[PDB]
């Protein structure tokens, strides 16, 4: 570990725990292509089990970047098209409000203001059909951006239907395995239970709860080494041997919509690098934003700040990287603390190694 990286990581990271009371953090940094791992604290304060590089954290929203890439994959394979209407992959959806609503709307949170969360009373396929059949859009499609789980959750449920495989099974055979992410799981098995860290909310130990469309939007738990390999894949997609997966990544970093100084992609968010720090810091705080369509979707711009946040009841996660300098940083922790603290911390560390 070079002294510069080590120093700045510690002098930036240690106060964050001290101020945010975070039980355990894993922090990986990618510099000139080489990863570096750092840990702090305890994975299980009750069983005095620490946080290691094989300790699993619930990624939460950062699962949506996985769900994006897995769709772009099927775009490359020709099984699904980003322009088709929703009803072509779901004929039983006989509601007239869905007319005009493509899969780009489903993916980039521009479907007309679909709810941010899937209701807890929705458990069976029939309940899910009625939920989306009775929903009525706030706005026209393609006009306003409302971040939502249920919009992206359905995109990833429908993006694998022609291929005949479950979403877990597609994910594993088409992204997880080929990239040698062997410790990232949708459903944690008993064998890895020991690596599973408990989240702490309000002092109480908590894990992610089963839900409708939960794998598709916030069901992906992973380890700090697999996040490092995943960032390394997203830095430079040309080294992936599989041509559909490379294209799937490259599509995921494509700018489909623009709102303020941010761009919407397939699970990721892009910013023209260099960026004003304070602007994006207030942009990462927790609403209805309207978007100016980019015709046509821009291809992946190397000199971009590509980032995404992930939050769960008991965990917080942040991933950011800049292709142009071959730099990146990921933070994962078993307490959901404010996102602008993550972002401030990423910005200082990355600016120092820049
Ligand atoms: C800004 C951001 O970026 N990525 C994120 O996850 C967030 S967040 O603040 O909005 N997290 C969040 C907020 C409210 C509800 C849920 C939820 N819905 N079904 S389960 C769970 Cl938990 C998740």
């Amino acid at each position: 570990a070079p002294q510069q990286i080590n120093d700045i990581v510690h002098r930036t990271i240690t106060p964050l725990i001290e101020q945010q009371k975070i039980p355990g953090m894993a922090v990986a940094v990618i510099y000139q292509g080489k990863p570096y791992y750092f840990t702090w604290g305890y994975a299980d304060i009750a069983k005095k089990q620490p946080v290691t590089q094989q300790t699993l954290f619930e990624l939460g929203s950062v699962s949506k970047t996985f769900t994006g890439v897995l769709g772009g994959d099927a775009i490359a394979r020709g099984e699904i098209k980003l322009s088709d209407p929703t009803t072509k992959y779901w004929p039983e959806l006989t509601a007239k409000q869905w007319n005009g609503i493509t899969l780009l709307h489903l993916a980039t949170y521009t479907a007309g203001g679909l709810p941010l969360q899937v209701p807890d009373e929705v458990k069976s396929s029939s309940d899910l059909l009625r939920f989306y059949q009775n929903w009525q859009p706030a706005w026209a499609p393609g006009t306003q951006r409302l971040y939502a789980n249920s919009s992206i959750g359905l995109f990833g449920a429908l993006a694998v239907k022609p291929s005949g495989l479950s979403f877990e099974q597609a994910m594993q055979t088409r992204v997880f395995q080929p990239l040698k992410l062997n410790h990232t799981w949708i459903n944690v098995p008993p064998a890895e239970e020991k690596n599973y860290a408990w989240g702490y909310r309000e002092g109480k130990a908590v894990h992610v709860s089963p839900g409708a469309l939960d794998a598709e939007a916030y069901g992906v738990k992973s380890t700090i080494e697999d996040m490092a390999r995943w960032v390394q894949s997203n830095l430079k997609p040309l080294d992936i041997n599989e041509k559909t997966l490379q294209q799937g990544i490259q599509l995921a970093q494509s700018r489909y919509w623009q709102t303020g100084d941010m761009y919407q992609g397939l699970g990721w968010e892009m910013l023209d690098w260099p960026v004003n720090p304070d602007s994006i810091i207030n942009g990462s705080d927790n609403a209805a934003r309207p978007v100016k369509a980019i015709t046509p979707p821009t291809p992946a711009v190397r000199a971009s700040w590509v980032h995404k946040t992930g939050a769960t009841g008991g965990f917080g996660s942040y991933v950011a990287f800049i292709p142009e300098k071959e730099l990146g940083i990921v933070m994962l922790a078993n307490k959901n603390y404010p996102n602008p603290a993550r972002v401030d911390a990423a910005w200082q560390i990355l600016n120092a190694l820049q």
